[PDB]
């Protein structure tokens, strides 16, 4: 169970310093959304920003010092309005999620399932520990309801790191300073990234 229903409840219920809406609008047919970002899924933002260097971003950031799962409002109930215009004005979505596990693991799900396939077998290849999960897996991110699937053609990639996955990225794993001490293997897989989403959405 969530705490909140819905981004409005969200909204009168939290001090609006307490969460952050962050958006970049670039007309690049795929978009970057991290739903959970800020201390609710911690690394999500900063993997979110970086690759907000040549895609469009939605973010939503849970800024405060302690509780920040009160702030998480799952996918298939997250309405705040700017995601809903964003996810609209986009083509694809991509969807990055945190899960509690000390192992390094990365879940990739959703409804382009073609994609979904290159990505892992592309990230296998680079050395990093992903698996396709299939259609029946619990939370596979398919759900009309899901925010990730509001845009024009319904296809999106989710990806849902390990915590074990999302540490190995940063010197200091705070809401202060993820942003300021990506390391190399940051900047590893963030290439990955952008080579597939490059080649895969010509
Ligand atoms: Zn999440």
């Amino acid at each position: 169970e969530d705490v909140y229903q819905n981004f409005e409840e969200l909204k009168n219920n939290e001090d609006p310093s307490d969460y952050g809406v962050v958006t970049k609008e670039t007309g690049s047919p795929v978009l970057v959304l991290a739903i959970h970002g800020g201390g609710i899924e911690g690394g999500t933002s900063e993997v979110a920003r970086e690759l907000s260097k040549e895609y469009s971003m939605y973010l939503f950031e849970g800024l405060k010092s302690a509780g920040n799962s009160v702030l998480h409002i799952t996918s298939t109930h997250f309405d705040e309005p700017r995601a809903l215009k964003m996810t609209g004005n986009h083509e694809y979505v991509i969807s990055l999620h945190g899960y509690a596990e000390e192992d390094q693991q990365i879940e990739v799900g959703g409804t382009d399932r073609v994609r979904a396939a290159d990505l892992v077998e592309k990230l296998q290849h680079a050395g990093f520990p992903a698996v396709l999960l299939n259609m029946d897996h619990p939370h596979a991110g398919v759900s009309p309801n899901n925010i990730a699937n509001k845009s024009k053609t319904g296809l999106s990639i989710q990806i849902e790191m390990s915590t074990g996955f999302r540490k190995s990225l940063f010197g200091i794993f705070s809401l202060k300073s993820r942003a300021v001490t990506q390391n190399e293997r940051f900047y590893e897989f963030t290439e990955v990234m952008f080579r597939f989403l490059k080649n895969s959405y010509l």
